[PDB]
């Protein structure tokens, strides 16, 4: 989840979503 870490930088977690990867 590279691309994830953008928003999750804000404060979020990195999960496995639907497709495979997602910020929680």
């Amino acid at each position: 989840c590279a691309d994830a870490v953008y928003t999750c930088r804000a404060g979020q977690t990195c999960c496995r979503g639907l497709h495979g990867y997602g910020c929680c």
